[PDB]
């Protein structure tokens, strides 16, 4: 052990450590600055990023040997705190950089020590130093956080007053459609918002630590676990098995479709029989700490017999393959989609036709904060859980039965949380930390590191596509053919819905009278399928989007222009034969035109021998709801001191759970004058919050959106003074009137689709945009760069700008990583976010282009619909569309990586 | 578990308790908030304070469950910062408040409680809610406390400018003898100074933490020790007894006097054969945290034959009774005191004689922090200890034969501390401590709680006194008799010397030509013996400031006039036949006198029939150094940046070695103009700092305060350019030229006192005093309240003035307390604050008056004597002299308790 005497934020501190501990340990745990924030745990993402002597560090990469007697250190708790904020953290605010916030502080004390040795970057400047120093942002499209630097630097620079890093009012009161920035900002800038690991730092002295005992092959028989080395290691306590566990020890799917051959009770909690996937969980080890626990779980021992593993769909589909779960087929579901007449009749005798063959991989939804729970017994004698749930009540029934409880008996809140983009519609970790506190009684945590993040959380699922079209001379869709097999993996949860996705998006967009289709839903031994942003879009869409690029291409037409011939105008149907509630993809085209054309030139100048340009396009559709009558509820209550609580359990990946509630509720209050600052939103909570339901499917906006709306509405009733005017909190006390107010609200015209057909009207709102993508592939090396992007959006009518302009850009960077570089197929390779393709800030271009189309929808709150998932449904085929444009290859099966690229240029 | 969302210092926390934790320990290790301190964990001393809702709350005695959802918590963290000081903590600097500075965060936050409720109270106001809020301070005395709360007050009710309470330089720029506030000030205020056990909580995981295995006993054979169940109890690593100990495990002496009968020895480092004292450590047990470590600790067996003890000097120095160190009598040293004439004789012939029979007992220390020590083994192979050490280079060599370990292979570090009064002039916890870091290899931390403290740490040694003199009609004193006999519990260390000091001190301040007297010293199985503040005077002095009102009043002579006709004056000698270095006394009497005949009017006129008002005088006197030459050593060095290191060992128990330090290289430095806050003071280690000594015998200032003056008159030399001025850092360096320079200073003229005569010049610089107590007895109770203290003061010249009016004023507030409240008697009832007689701030008179006389020492450096311990050398004897003149009854034996009195009334 050592002394160091250093300066930490301005203050001298006596430290005590041993030289080979991370400086990121070190300031989190000695010294309790958890705004240090750690995901990767191996210098590839930046949110440790710290100033040591001037320089921007990665603190988990750092041991105290490199730190001098008298260095200094800045972590973001010196930069500025909430009411001290520096002019870096108001930028933020004010830009809306803060998403799920997870990165904030990282980026903040980087662009500090930027600005410490550059007064004035440019935004060039600014995108190098970030790339430079690995500050990773999965959120935001990095754009946001660029014109924060830049305005901050300004005002640094004494060319504009600091005041105007501070929100101003609009004109008309009204923060409905502005940029007021959301009420978590100044705690995730500040690092003051704890998430997961931070609250696991500071729980008390008996809190036990998890480590999984897991599975490191794909597919087995267990014959037996012996955990005797473990229990004589340091700091362990027990170790937790399926013998421990106090119910089914299966998850449930829940919704599981009737026509599915599985009962959706395929998923252990503990593995019992058999591991399904490498990664699985077989055991707990319950210690000190999460060091101590990692040790121990190392020496147990686990007793398999390998079994033959099937690593992709068309393996473990064969008509022989043999069944992961003995007694159902590995092929479990399937949905047919019968729209119109008989298309093969259509198909020979058709002016023209085409048909491709597509893949979209298992993309990683690499959040930069790896998943982590924790679970206690309440002196209430209830169980709670705090984790990444981004479906509380949801998943409290998923999980209820397999671990032994009654729903009355167990809690489930969302802590804080740095992103999910759909991994946490699954669960994951709230099973293991509720078998672990029944059994032992005492409080537990469990952190997953990134490897565990990336090998043992859901993915996106594979799917292999079969895509055709039949069409007129003048480009007039005929109809459509479809085949899509849909990799799952081998938890069976909401892979039917996701198979269903199929039927709805391939060729949403256009008027296609007749369509026949079959998805087919199939289990194997990689990673199982959990929601990923888009879920189903993603895939169905790259196929369809490409294959209208292919018919244009063989009509002998401009590819923006067969869409516009197409695209859906009054008295069209989409593939589940319902009529589209606004017709604005007409609207956005022409709006686009333009553009494009000065797209089209710019890249044919631009163009040398060695760097080809070309530019894509793509439209995309996805609904804002789960499918059928989805419903929510919100209760508005007048507070003692005149404030107004909202109370829903509307779940924040980061999106803007918190805006979303405040700005809608401002608008539906108006009549009675609340400020803003007055409207206060609730962390959503199984026994305390409403069923609002899961922040999946793009949902919330508009169905706990309207909730909010009616709820505030009732609210205004039950203060309307007679004569006119509002009662006060005390006026209705005194007359014994209630204050807290329930609203309600259903998607009443909405139906599931049929399971023979396909057919229905599943969402009453949907989400319509087009994408442009402009490239330089590299025809030497086969790289892909990606110059610009740009979506037409039509959202209705925007509740925030500051949360949709992010939204989008997030969406539009996912999507460039989906094209170029992202995929988890190599279980070790691919469990590092540099491994995986991550995008860094290079890889995103700084032109991110957003032109709003607003329709307002007839059964939106305000007329909105939503947004998360608009930007992912269809910009890897842009992108891939744009490749096309430069080259004349054709990627088919994501990501383009170079060396695929470099194989078809030279075919 | 439960959890609660609440707010602290203004910030959202979502924190997860258990619903019996104290709120101190979730503040603490929770939540990192070690601004909150913790000494007595009993609700008793106020160090704990928080605002929770707006009461002031000790956090010690507030479990979780009394924290409501949303309440509204404020530590001192949350009143300011460093650089955002609030107006309290601006006023305590300013005044000086902060001493150890343990206490400084509960006033402050309690002040602010105060203020919050009474913007505008009186001086009365402010001390009935520090007594009603528990809030303790053993260094201060309270007056500049309440000065600082005063002036806080009047700035925040917009009275006067936040400015003035900054320092203000004076015209000349110079610090000496100025209020410059201490360089630690500011860390103080605002908590974020770490001590000992602050350190503890921001080791890394791997530290193990301490519990002691103490006897239960007060003498006994020790027969084993069984660990068996404390080793399997939970987070137990080891347990530590004499056989893991490397060397001889026992702490020398060091300095034991060669007449001594026993060889110094005599104290076990972990006890081996026998049981000396109740609470002697016999083992360590080792776990993951202390609250583990305590739990097996009351788990470990020892199998004992219990002694008989002797629990008083009287019974253990019995002609017969048993050797308690076998082979070494009890009674294991004689001082005798030789000078002049036969006594006998003229005692026979004088006009008049008077003899008394008194006690001064076993007062324990009270600092508000309890004991606390840590250590490891560094990356070097050396062995570090930091812990509350005031004399680290001493501690070294007492310990490392005991231990193990070459003095090159130890290194001792004082922490910053809060408060010692001498009794860490011993070895408490710091061979245990190396003992356990040795044994594990590990980082060991033990902290004592506050039966402990009480406990288990030396105290000062019972004294039982005779003291005779003789004098003329006219007042002349003509000779002395004296013995008396020392109780230092079973461990001799300083128990010779202890000894010696009553040769030296009893009737110092008068010439007395003739004396015959003898010391001795003797073991028991009472508490040991440590330093406390007077070391011998308080004893000494008592008996012989008491026996000269005693010769007053039998003469019908005014108690100040008997010895202003006595005083030292040109010509006299003190006991051991020195001639003193200044003469004070007379010039401080008749400074006093009209005050003390203004102060007798007051009494008569305004005692009643039930409330007898008296007034009382004493002289003080004690030496600054420790006997003989005594030697100090300083290194001024130049560095690159321009400002200026001060090394020394100076160690800080809280009365001002940092002020110290910069103030007096401040006035040496000046002719090269270094401006105060470029001059560093370093924290003592064997190591890297010069052997200054230990801060015992009030001695820093006029040692270290040469040294540091020699080596900064050597610095200016070695900077002096030829042709006038002086080379900057950059010039030496160019020329190869040293930039730290070396000084030393020896008390030359100093020789030790004679083994057989108790002759010789111990020290060179004295301190000296004049005390007025004024006093109220209720004669139905007994119950004396002191209502006013005065000391005239000769310092030679004050370096620092905030430093000295607080070195003062606390040694007054002790005064009161050995005279009327304190005692360590009951080894169970006298272990708590309040069961000792700890003085809350009501008991402490808001009047503490101080006059300046000062005559410039020829060898202190800038004419400057010490202070520490002149304060506390008779203030007690000038309290029970005011009891006197109050109501006739004169208090023999300490403390006044009021039944003592009353029955002293009614006899
Ligand atoms: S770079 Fe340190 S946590 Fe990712
Ligand atoms: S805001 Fe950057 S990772 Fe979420
Ligand atoms: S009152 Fe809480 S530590 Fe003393
Ligand atoms: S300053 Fe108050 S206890 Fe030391
Ligand atoms: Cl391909
Ligand atoms: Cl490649
Ligand atoms: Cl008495
Ligand atoms: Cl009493
Ligand atoms: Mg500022
Ligand atoms: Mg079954
Ligand atoms: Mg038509
Ligand atoms: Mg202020
Ligand atoms: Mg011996
Ligand atoms: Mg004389």
């Amino acid at each position: 052990m050592i002394q160091k005497v250093i300066t930490v934020n301005g203050i001298e501190q006596n430290l005590f450590v041993d030289a080979e501990a991370l400086l990121s340990d070190v300031l989190r745990q000695q010294l309790g600055l958890t705004g240090v924030k750690v995901g990767c745990e191996q210098g590839q993402c930046g949110a440790c990023s710290v100033i040591l002597d001037g320089k921007v560090v990665r603190a988990c990469v750092t041991k105290m040997k490199r730190v001098a007697d008298g260095a200094q250190i800045t972590t973001i708790e010196g930069v500025g705190q909430p009411e001290n904020l520096h002019p870096l953290q108001k930028a933020w605010v004010l830009h809306g950089g803060a998403q799920c916030g997870f990165c904030s502080p990282g980026f903040i004390v980087s662009a500090k020590g930027l600005l410490d040795t550059n007064a004035d970057p440019s935004r060039e400047d600014v995108r190098d130093w970030f790339q430079k120093h690995r500050n990773a942002c999965r959120c935001t499209g990095y754009k946001p956080l660029v014109d924060a630097v830049m305005d901050a630097a300004a005002v640094i620079n004494g060319k504009k007053p600091e005041t105007d890093l501070e929100f101003k009012m609009p004109a008309d009161g009204r923060i409905w459609g502005s940029k007021y920035p959301r009420p978590t900002a100044v705690a995730k800038v500040t690092g003051t918002l704890d998430y997961g690991a931070d609250l696991g730092l500071k729980m008390p002295a008996g809190t036990l630590h998890l480590a999984m005992v897991q599975a490191k092959v794909s597919h087995a028989n267990i014959k037996g676990i012996d955990t005797s080395e473990a229990l004589t290691m340091p700091g362990v306590h027990s170790v937790i098995t399926h013998k421990d566990v106090k119910g089914k020890n299966r998850i449930t799917g829940l919704i599981t479709f009737p026509t599915n051959k599985g009962d959706g009770w395929d998923r252990p909690i503990l593995c019992d029989e058999k591991v399904f996937q490498y990664g699985d969980c077989i055991a707990l080890v319950c210690a000190d700490s999460e060091a101590n626990a990692r040790a121990a779980a190392e020496k147990v021992k686990v007793d398999l017999e390998e079994l033959p593993a099937y690593m992709s769909g068309p393996a473990a589909a064969a008509e022989d393959a043999i069944e992961i779960h003995p007694g159902t087929p590995n092929v479990y579901f399937e949905q047919p989609i019968v729209k119109g007449e008989d298309t093969g009749p259509i198909f020979a005798s058709a002016d023209v036709t085409v048909e491709g063959d597509f893949y979209v991989g298992r993309q990683p939804h690499m959040p930069i904060e790896p998943d982590v729970a924790f679970a206690y017994m309440g002196d209430d004698g209830k169980c709670y859980i705090h984790s990444k749930s981004i479906g509380v009540h949801l998943h409290l029934y998923m999980i209820a039965p397999g671990v032994g409880l009654e729903p009355d008996q167990l809690v489930l809140v969302a802590n804080p949380m740095g992103g999910t983009f759909g991994y946490k519609f699954s669960p994951t970790s709230e099973a293991l930390v509720a078998v672990a506190a029944m059994a032992t009684g005492r409080p537990v945590h469990l952190r997953y590191n990134y490897q565990q993040q990336q090998q043992y959380t859901g993915k996106r699922s594979p799917w292999e596509m079969n895509v055709k079209f039949a069409a007129k001379k003048d480009g007039t869709l005929l109809a459509m053919e479809s085949d899509w097999l849909v990799d799952h993996g081998p938890y069976s949860e909401f892979g039917d819905l996701l198979t269903l996705r199929g039927a709805q998006f391939i060729g949403a967009g256009y008027n296609i009278p007749n369509i026949r289709g079959l998805g087919r839903t199939v289990a194997t031994n990689h990673v199982w399928g959990s929601a990923f942003r888009g879920y189903g879009a993603p895939q169905s869409m790259f196929a369809s989007e490409c294959l209208m690029d292919m018919l244009a291409e063989k009509l002998g037409m401009d590819p923006l222009e067969l869409r516009y011939k197409n695209a859906y105008r009054p008295g069209d149907t989409n593939p589940t034969g319902q009529e589209p509630e606004v017709f604005s993809l007409p609207d956005m085209i022409d709006q686009l035109r333009p553009k494009y054309q000065a797209a089209l030139e710019k890249a044919q100048k631009e163009s040398t021998a060695t760097h080809k340009k070309g530019v894509g396009i793509s439209i995309g559709v996805y609904g804002s709801g789960l499918d059928g009558p989805d419903a929510s509820e919100a209760w508005a209550e007048l507070n003692a001191d005149g404030t107004i609580t909202v109370h829903t359990a509307w779940e924040d990946h980061g999106q803007g759970a918190d805006i979303g509630c405040v700005g809608t509720a401002h608008e539906a209050l108006r009549p009675m004058g609340v400020a803003p600052e007055k409207i206060k939103f609730t962390w959503p909570n199984t026994a305390t919050t409403p069923n609002s339901g899961p922040s999946g499917g793009s949902r919330q906006q508009v169905m706990t959106g309207n909730a909010i709306r009616v709820a505030c509405e009732n609210l205004l009733k039950a203060c309307e003074k007679p004569g006119g005017g509002y009662y006060t909190y005390d006026e209705l006390k005194a007359a014994d009137k209630p204050t807290k107010i329930t609203g309600n609200w259903t998607a009443s015209g909405a139906t599931h689709c049929d399971a023979v057909t396909g057919l229905g009207k599943p969402f009453v709102v949907y989400m319509y945009g087009v994408f442009m993508a402009e490239v330089t592939v590299d025809v030497a090396t086969g790289q892909t760069t990606v110059d610009g992007m740009t979506l037409m959006a039509d959202l209705g009518s925007l509740c925030n700008q500051l949360a949709t302009d992010g939204q989008i850009y997030g969406g539009l960077a996912q999507g460039i990583g989906l094209a170029l570089s992202e995929d988890f197929e190599d279980i070790k390779k691919h469990a590092t976010l540099v491994g995986a393709g991550f995008p860094f800030i290079k890889q995103i271009p700084d032109k991110l282009d957003i032109v709003y189309v607003n329709h307002p929808r007839p059964d939106g709150p305000f007329g909105a619909s939503g947004v998360g998932e608009l930007p992912l449904t269809s910009p890897h085929a842009a992108i891939i569309n744009a490749i096309k444009s430069a080259t004349g290859v054709r990627i088919y099966r994501l990501p383009a990586y170079p060396e695929k690229v470099l194989e078809a240029l030279k075919a």
